[PDB]
């Protein structure tokens, strides 16, 4: 039910089922047939928690081409952690990547590159295996179990 504004690709470099960090990275494309306000993009990533501890977030880059200049938006990124009520099976809370009002606008046919992390503060391991948007995948990938929203409405992938 995806409206294909945007096209969006993932990968985790390949994270070990147990892991103390996960990676989710995103290059995701304009394919709208004009620009995009990254304000309103919205990238979500379920998982079960296994544990109620405090998470940390990181953007360890995140850019795009604005005409001919690079743009490098890594510190307007924003990670939140909310919960999935009710729970589904695999998923009971999910990552929910944004960008500050100012981050600009991804022309039709742009790209954007956003890579992410999270952890607990005590650097204890999660368990991958029970992730519903979960897939060791080393290269970027169509990986249809995490989504992206604009606006609002879903315009690529599903959600549990
Ligand atoms: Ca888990
Ligand atoms: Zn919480
Ligand atoms: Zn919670």
């Amino acid at each position: 039910a995806g409206t294909g504004v945007v096209s969006v690709q993932f990968n985790n470099g390949s994270s070990p089922a147990s892991s103390n960090s996960i990676y989710a990275r995103f290059k995701v494309t304009n394919t709208s047939g004009s620009p995009i306000n990254l304000a309103d993009l919205k990238l979500r990533y379920y998982y079960t928690q296994d544990a109620d501890k405090p998470l940390t977030f990181w953007c360890d880059h995140a850019g795009y081409m604005s005409g001919s200049n690079y743009i490098d938006a890594t510190s307007k990124v924003t990670g939140s952690f909310k919960a999935v009520s009710p729970a589904v099976t695999n998923a009971d809370h999910y990552l929910e990547v944004a960008l500050n009002s100012d981050a600009g606008s991804l022309p039709a046919g742009g790209s954007i590159e956003i890579q992410t992390r999270f952890a607990r503060n005590d650097w204890s391991n999660f368990d991958q295996s029970n992730d519903w948007s979960y897939t060791a995948a080393g290269s970027y990938m169509d990986w249809q179990k995490i989504s992206a929203f604009v606006g609002g409405t879903l315009a690529y992938g599903s959600t549990p």
